């Protein structure tokens, strides 16, 4: 597994990923 730094401080991108 990798770190989340900003993996989980980002709330947008992240569900705009796919």
């Amino acid at each position: 597994f990798l770190p989340k730094l900003f993996a989980k401080i980002t709330k947008k991108n992240m569900a705009h990923i796919r």
